[PDB]
Formats: structure tokens, sequence, C-alpha cells
């Protein structure tokens, strides 16, 4: 029900900056009602557990390893951030898709393996520029979210999180009547996959470009449930803004 | 010069795990003149660096991105990791060359970037069972040697790992001999490419099958200059005696 916020802050950071940060958003008020999720990078977690307030704010990794502990040098499991307190993970980024070959079958087995490890997952779907302009975007969002319902049972912890990757780095703008069109189209699918109880209680966030000047245009859109903040959330008074961005979505 | 044990934890730990290994470290003692780093998984290495006792040890990562930070989600860049205080890091382990198609051009600009951006690198090569089958021993590791040479040119922070792929996971076993005869093919490789100087103070640490059973036959080994020890990284004694095989290769 709560309009959910999510900050994604990337490979960023250093020890002074996080600090920085981390008192920004403590600085920060957030609407009653609104869930709002932090995502640093790993060495950070704990700090950032340790200092950024509790009331306003949960913890998110950014990624997590398809399967439980072992001989996988370099990753980081599900089962691991849990027993560290961490509530969230984001998967299935357009970064990791890309620069990291995550398959539509690997982001959804990344996700089922979290949800049963006790983590909520913040999802990520999207289309590129090029399978927008061959007419792909059903084929490619069909596909994605058919991946999905494949792996996961139970989406009371999941937050589906669309990109619009055709609008990133691109030089083209998506609008948020674009954005409106999509959150549409993957609400119906929903409906017909899950049953319309589940598909009107998920969450579906947008994580196109998302600042502090667009984000009430974009939040006021009917299947626009939040977002999931890029390079803003490195801003802790623009990032706080976005969560206000709410108005009515909250559930107090 | 001094003999050098980096423990790999791989994707292993719980906090109450990692505390315990911690204590257990902290409860053994390391001849003079030894390295020893220890590299956990990403988001422990805040806990460990507060809590493992800097005389006796240092720091790794288990990897980093290939370049600075920005929009790599999931990744954590060699800037943030020489930020935060740690001083190595593991690059091009079998694990990620294999799970992760890290190639051996990504290895080396990864060991290029990291060593930039001040980190010191355990650059990890090694040949799989279907290479040695084929008669491809040299070819694969003079090939992986020439990617690091072309990238690297300051060997002062770089520790090279051999890992006999083709013993890991595999029902074959390694010998000293074995291990030893790789380790002179590696060191006569470094004399011609970066001169016989550099080659003699470079050091060659084996990662294969390391425990404290087999740490002295290895270590006696005259091209061996250390380990890269595995699974019995999370064995504090066990750990600990390995990092007391060196014998006269200690240097005080």
């Amino acid at each position: 029900a709560k309009f959910f916020v999510g900050g994604n802050w990337k490979c960023n950071g250093s020890v002074a900056n996080v600090a920085k940060l981390v008192d920004e958003l403590n600085a920060g008020t957030i609407p009653r009602g609104v869930d709002v999720v932090v995502a640093p990078p790993f060495i950070y977690i704990d700090y950032v557990m340790q200092h950024l307030d509790r009331d306003k704010y949960q913890l998110s990794a950014q990624n997590a390893w398809i399967g439980g502990n072992g001989a996988f040098t370099g990753e980081v499991s599900a089962e691991q951030l849990t027993d560290f307190g961490v509530p969230w993970v984001i998967l299935g980024h357009s970064e990791r898709r890309s620069l990291f070959g995550e398959s539509n079958e690997v982001v959804a087995k990344k996700t089922s393996h979290a949800l049963a490890a006790g983590l909520g997952v913040i999802a990520c779907i999207g289309e590129t520029l090029e399978q927008r302009n061959s007419g792909s975007v059903f084929k490619v969002l069909d596909a994605q979210m058919d991946a999905l319902v494949d792996e996961v049972k139970d989406w009371t912890k999941v937050v589906l999180a669309y990109e619009p990757v055709w609008a990133i780095g691109t030089g083209v703008v998506a609008s948020p009547e674009q954005a409106q069109e999509v959150h549409a189209y993957l609400r119906q699918y929903c409906a017909k996959k899950l049953g319309a109880a589940v598909a009107d209680k998920l969450r579906i966030i947008y994580g196109g470009s998302v600042s502090d000047t667009n984000c009430k245009d974009l939040s006021k859109q009917e299947d626009i449930d939040g977002f999931l903040v890029g390079g803003a959330s490195l801003k802790g008074a623009a990032f706080v803004t976005i969560c206000n961005a709410a108005g009515p979505k909250a559930k107090p």
C-alpha cells in the first residue's frame, strides 16, 4: 500500500561523503506511510546501518549472488545480507543485465533465492532503445516478467521496478505519460498472471531519471507507486524531496 | 622478500562466525617477516578492519570493478577500497574468470586500475584440467601473463597467485613437485618479460589446495613464495599454521 522510494547509490561514495550523505538524510523529514530504502555499496552498509535513522530509512544491498554461501570469490549472499540485518536487495538492475549479462532467468532465480533467504527484493526490468525501436517492448517486458513469475510464488515482499533503459544514457527523455503507459501495461500483465488482488497491492516503482524536479509529475500517475532513484539519491535534500512526492499515496 | 599468505574467505561468513574467526586469528602468533592478508566478503571489511590485530594482519577485498566510481550497480571500486583503508585486492580469481567470464584482458585492466588507485594486487592465473589435458598449459599461462605484463609496468605491489584449476574440484590432487614445476616456469617467464631483478623479488604464491597438512611440503619448494589459501582460511588455527610454514622464507 505504501508509496516506496529506493535510493540506489550505485558505485559511489567515500568515507567522508557517505558520512555527509547520512547526516543530510537524517536531517530530512519523511511523511508517515512512505517506505524509504537506501542502497549503499556493500562496504558502507555497516556504517550506514549504524548511523542512518531507522525510523526514516531501511537498508538495501545493490546485488546478491544467485545462491547460498560458498566458493564464489567476490560475491555476497542473500543469507549473509539477512544475517547482517539488511532487509532489502536490488536485483536485475539494468547495469547488471547489461554489463554482467544477467539473463531474465538469472534475475528471477536471484529473486526467488533472496526471498527464500528472508529479503525483500526490488526486482528490476526494462527495455532498451534498440528494443523500443524494433517494436519489441511487449516481447521484452513480457519475457522479463514471465521469468520472474516462473520463480516467484509470493509477491508480498517484491517491489517491481521499471527502468526505461531507452531513456537512460541515450539522449532520450521519458515523459510521465510514457512512464504511465508502461506501468499500466505492467499492472494488467500482473493482474492476469498473479490475480487482480496481488496486482493491485504490488508496488510498481519507476526507475527512469527521477529527480527533485520531476518527482511530482511522475508520482501522480495512476500506476506509479514510487521510485528507484539513481544519481539524485546522492544528494540528501533532493532525495528527501522525492520521498515527499508521495502525497495521497502515503498510507499513514 | 617476505613470504606472503593470503586468506580468501570467499563467499562465507555470518556476523557471529566472522566475530569468532577474528578472535581465533587474534589468538595466533605469526613469525616476524611474513606478510599475512585476510580477504572477507565486502560487507564484513569494516568489522574486520576494526577488530583484527593490525600488527599481524592486513585486509584485502576479493574483487573490485574495472574502473572508478560511477553507474555500476552492485560493484565496489578500487578507489573506494583505498579510501576505506584496505591495502590489497584479489583480482582474476579462477571463480571469477569462470563464473563471471573475466577475460585475461579484464583481469589485467582491473589490476592496472587497482594499482593506479593505490592498492596492492594479488593477481590470479591458472589453467584448467581441459587445458592441461590438451597440452595447452604454456599457451594458457603465457597468455594470462602476457595480458598482465601489457598493463602492469611496476610490479612492486603485485603478488602473482598460481591456481592449479586442474586440481580444484576435479578429483585430481596437485603434488608439491607439480606446483614447483609451474612456479619455476612462471619465474623464468617473468625474468624474460620483466628482468631478472623484478622476477627475483616477485612473490609467486600457490593457490591450489593449501591446508595445515600440506603447507610445509609446499613452502619448501624453491619458487613458492607463499599461499593464497581457500577453505582453510576459515579455520583460524589452521590458517595461522599455514602462516607459520614460512621457515627461512620469513624476512624478519
